[PDB]
């Protein structure tokens, strides 16, 4: 049943792999979701939709690229259901935006704990997969989410709707 | 509630476009488990990975145009769950490739439904979308995975494993 | 006798590093030896020759590597006899990529004990060196070789000499 | 108060890149010093000067990467005053490699503090960090200077006026 | 001790230029500080945070200049501690303007003063230096930060947050 | 047991070439040796380690060929140990460049003999090979290096220091 290739994996990791792609699929799906909330005929932002649609496919990326170590390192991928997004309905391009640090910020917090099971496991392959693939691009992803909302308040987004229009332009065009 | 820009867009048509949008989404987190099935390294054909792959990612497109189709009528998206696939381990390529035959006839059946349902509707638009952006698609997709079928069948699949191994080389290579 | 150098580094790490520029060196003399083997008029596998000619070469470069590292941290050199390979038939191609990925196995093992050290010796420049150069070159290594010895079994090797042949031209070529 | 962004970082951690940063600061008005230095009169060594003055800029942008850091963590800049130098007067091109080779083991050993700090804290983002952008630059800079005291020194500096004229034209330029 | 270059070049004049070399250089410093504030995830200003180190990166080449003018006269070079900037925390885009304008109206002061002194001193070649590099540069500058404060006054700063998000992307980008 | 391509090619030859790879392995090593000899910081000589380093890449070319020949004329590869080289610390360059021409000497009696055996076995393909590829490098590099002792005596090594520095830069460099 062990893999020819496997050596230094512990199951744990193994396990902590297959949730991390559901989570990174599930963000994927999430994004999804937002940018077309963004091209409806009763919202039309065109570029908050562009941006989220970037954002969904970078998850999917994310997601595969896990589904490749898993099996470099002679894991089984597992899959699971990818749970509908919590909302149909975003409300606004700030509310999306908070959704979105909010969602990143979890998938952060998840990537940390894996780091510290690779840690613990003594797997420094992974924990240095990790570090290198994941926790900066989660910082930029952080920081920029926060930039975005911070420009938003201060424009007054959501109530002023020049202000998103104008966001959507000049920030996200 | 109706969108300023709906015009003769039934509900049940509606509703159909979001069963389809699953439907489609499904399709491609099952060609996606395929393809990583072929990258284990207990498997190792990256040419059926390739295959497979991009398959899944042409499944994503697909339900990205009916999403883009439900906000040009006027209709409103609501995801589901994408469940997973029916399989963790697709056994060989020939099992692979009867499967994605199975899963294409059954997409292609929902799609034949969603016709005749637009046609019943007097939705001529609609049945043109379906016509011109998906059924000769899958006509294509049904005929070249009964080719593949065939051929690996003939070469002595999947008993013989020096059959997947040259038709990975010189059908999907 | 200290370096002007040196700092943070432990006699431990230094004598661990000298070990594994052996280790290295030895790997490289057992691609070099392998390669030769398949270039013999009885064997005529030209791709194979290539193939570990091209991993000896990898292997010494990555011994230059570990010297270089050692020099730049202030410890010193010291070489030992380089032991001749345990086979000087190789037997089959199948059983030469067999015999590649019990060796790379082994590398990769010294070099997480290696690892461990530099974390226990608390060298974090020494740590991610090794995460850096050598751990996914090692992962990547064992995953490509385990394809291999997938791939030769499944087509019928060692006992189908046409299987050799084809592999040789269509995977190795 | 608390950062948007701010996620697994320590209030102890953003102190220490506080100290960071005022000393790579530091480190870039000793190299300045140095560099006017070899520019006066009296000393007329080109090449020196323009080595120093390099480093200078290098060790600026290392404080700026330091303060990026610390807005991309949430953490929040609190600058303190650039100490002048220890000297005016440089001596020779042999005291400054030497003064600048005790500088750049001290800022070393604080980068090598600050790693340790962020293991402690599971901070495994700023422990990378750290390794990626300043530990192997270090290294590198410690071994350049530790070469060129051993060059000036071989060739009969600072007594042989000489030799600090000819390896400011063949090392340096 | 006297430089075998200096002629024509008083006392008074070499230690009025070394204290306008530490003035530059807090100068840069002040700027560097008010960059790094526009680039928190609170303030999100990235023109803002651009502007500003350009001006940080001029205010340094500001100094070199007056170093390399301190050898070339045959003058000494004694640097002096950078002090740091008076605030932490700038407020405002409208408010680091302001801020700006203050500083640069301060270094014109000192520079007319060292004017004088040349002037004075019977100094040509000092004087030609101050009003061929630094007078005209002052000016414009005093003026283009008057300007600034201009617009975003009229545009509503510092109150209108979508004032300074529109003059950082129309003025500043 | 006899190769399907052996023809005028006795065993007293395929012995003799044996010992050859094995010498010109050696060489290979002794040359790394002094390479990475001059890379230590207390050395720091960088032309004298990449003239090394060539040579050594050079040896191994040499082995390598001699390999490819053992195939060709269907004798057959025995491998044995490379043994350490007879120094760790190699003293200054002067010595190092004594102890290469003492090796090529060595090497080039060692081609001698192996030439009068194939001479005295009536085996002219192998004296040609010998002549052709082996002899003429042997007098070239031993004149080389005898040219580059006689410099190196005469600028003073290996007691000055600036000797070795200026040879390495305008000789070796
Ligand atoms: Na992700
Ligand atoms: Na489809
Ligand atoms: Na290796
Ligand atoms: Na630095
Ligand atoms: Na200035
Ligand atoms: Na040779």
């Amino acid at each position: 049943s062990t893999s020819q290739v496997r050596q230094n994996y512990h199951q744990d990791s193994e396990a902590a792999i297959n949730r991390q792609i559901n989570l990174e699929l599930y963000a994927s799906y999430v994004y999804l979701s937002m940018s077309y909330y963004f091209d409806r005929d009763d919202v039309a932002l065109k570029n908050f939709a562009k941006y989220f649609l970037h954002q969904s496919h970078e998850e999917r990326e994310h997601a595969e690229k896990l589904m490749k170590l898993q099996n470099q390192r002679g894991g089984r991928i597992f899959l699971q259901d990818i749970q509908k997004p919590d909302c149909d309905d975003w409300e606004s391009g700030l509310n999306a935006m908070e959704c979105a640090l909010h969602l990143e910020k979890n998938v952060n917090q998840s990537l940390l704990e894996l780091h510290k099971l690779a840690t613990d496991k003594n797997d420094p392959h992974l924990c240095d997969f990790i570090e290198t693939h994941y926790l900066n691009e989660q910082v930029k992803a952080i920081k920029e989410l926060g930039d975005h909302v911070t420009n938003l308040r201060k424009m007054g987004a959501p109530e002023s709707g020049l202000a998103e229009y104008l966001f959507d332009k000049h920030t996200l065009g």
